[PDB]
């Protein structure tokens, strides 16, 4: 037993990380088959970053403008193109450590593992949720751009995130591996802020189930409720609307614990009014919203 | 910026995990060079749980009684010895993915990454601290025994923990890779219980230093404290005593932020008295004690 925030094992991704340099800028790249993926902002000087014309700045560059290093070994760049906000560097060598992989775009509320990297060197791994406001609450310093987020399904890595920038509030923004931003953000030095965030309701409920399953039961009660009554409380507390699809995805946990969702909503309802004033559920004084139902079942069943 | 419970990248350890079977019991082993390390209790049957005589159980085993599997490949065992509570299976192949590694015993307060594994297959990775009562608060199900705890400093893997059991309170007990238990625990199913746990004060202070580095100042105060008055107060909340060692260790974070260690102690004394009054620190509503002074500097 026990319940921890757990990343996927990062080894299939560690084998793909490289250093990419263009002028004075070094950041990370993702080496899959014979292509290196990195943020297009690698091409920009500080002056360019204010109002970049990526079309123009890139035709001006050539293959030899890009240094790619896999450990101590230089990769030869034999071509370059841009897809949305991602740069694709064609290299002369297929990565012999390329895993079974897909590029996937994740939905807000879904979780993934971040492999934080510096100078092409894996530094740490942690779990994030894609927030409703399309930011992530990561831990990133200068040099971390090009660090990726992923899930693992059996032996298949699903790459879903590439790190691009920090916003003024200290939260993080990036693209999918096709270079489409999550959220209404641009890759330039201009005024940009995160939207007011909201709490991921179905994940909070998942985590209350995780708590019950681990012998934390104090918050529970005899009552129940309606989607309609709860949602009016949720909107008041800046929680996402709970939908029939959400209630359905929590099915296994309602079953395993004997506590129905609108049962737990009643518990959750009661918790929103009052505050848990330093009091604790699974070692937290906050209502945790970065575990998905799948995260709770996966962890409380030992999937490998 | 940002601050997260961050595990070491697990790849170097992933390439070392195998499946050991003895009798009807399967658990994880660690394959370094020509040796597979696993908990000795893999040789116990139903009766051998309360009072196993491991010397007598092991002498009755031949190499062929141990089924070791690395992915699809069966590894052939050619030798066995016991060291303390760890079984060492000599095999006919050296692991070609063996990283640069060492075995280190940690002290209470130290942090490490756990690679949770089932049937020799890694499941996930997370950060733990060795608690002051010599337990860890992990996430471990049946089949997780032989999962390991590690640090990776400058390309060398330091193994510090191998998982043996869950105690009745739902906390976890294990050994170093020399097979010595952390704390008073034994590899018997006789009733055992952890000491009252306490908070790792030096780590809470390191985390308040992280908060200040990341631009939080709301919890600071105009007061200071003597070390002794700090300990007389902190022990009333089941905090570990802070030693001069701890004060020395926080010197670098003190210098970077310009807040003296005993001034930060006065903020912690106030937070214990007041709580957070609806505020958070680095996204927590609790005082966090599983980041070391070293983890704070690594991450900031
Ligand atoms: N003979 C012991 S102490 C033992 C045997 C098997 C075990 C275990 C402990 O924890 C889960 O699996
Ligand atoms: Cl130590
Ligand atoms: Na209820």
């Amino acid at each position: 037993s026990g319940f921890r925030k757990m990343a996927f094992p990062s080894g299939k991704v560690e084998g793909c990380m490289v250093q990419v340099t263009c002028g004075t800028t070094t950041l990370n790249g993702l080496w899959l088959d014979d292509v290196v993926y990195c943020p297009r902002h690698v091409i920009c000087t500080s002056e360019d970053m204010l109002n970049p014309n990526y079309e123009d700045l890139l035709i001006r560059k050539s293959n030899h403008n890009f240094l790619v290093q896999a450990g101590n070994v230089q990769l030869r760049v034999i071509g370059h193109s841009m897809q949305n906000c991602v740069l694709k560097l064609k290299v002369d060598t297929a990565n012999p450590k390329t895993p079974k992989y897909k590029f996937v775009r994740i939905q807000p509320g879904q979780t993934f593992s971040v492999l934080a990297c510096y100078n092409g060197s894996p530094s740490g791994v942690y779990q994030c949720a894609m927030r409703p406001n399309f930011t992530i609450k990561g831990s990133f310093l200068n040099g971390s751009c090009g660090s990726v987020g992923f899930n693992i399904d059996y032996d298949c890595v699903s790459f879903c995130y590439m790190h691009h920038m920090e916003l003024p509030t200290g939260v993080h923004a990036g693209t999918d591996l096709e270079g489409n931003f999550y959220g209404p953000f641009v890759d330039r030095q201009t005024a940009q802020a995160a939207g007011t965030d909201t709490t991921i309701t179905v994940n909070v409920l998942a985590w209350l189930y995780a708590a019950v399953i681990n012998g934390d039961r104090w918050f529970l009660n005899r009552f129940t409720t309606t989607l309609n009554d709860f949602n009016l409380v949720a909107m008041k507390y800046n929680y996402e609307p709970l939908t029939q699809d959400h209630v359905d995805i929590l099915g296994p946990l309602s079953a395993q614990t004997g506590i129905a969702v609108l049962d737990m909503c009643a518990s959750l309802k009661e918790l929103l009014q009052n505050g848990m004033n330093g009091r604790t559920i699974l070692g937290s004084a906050l209502l945790e919203d970065e575990f998905t139902p799948f995260d709770v079942v996966r962890q409380c069943s030992g999937v490998t």
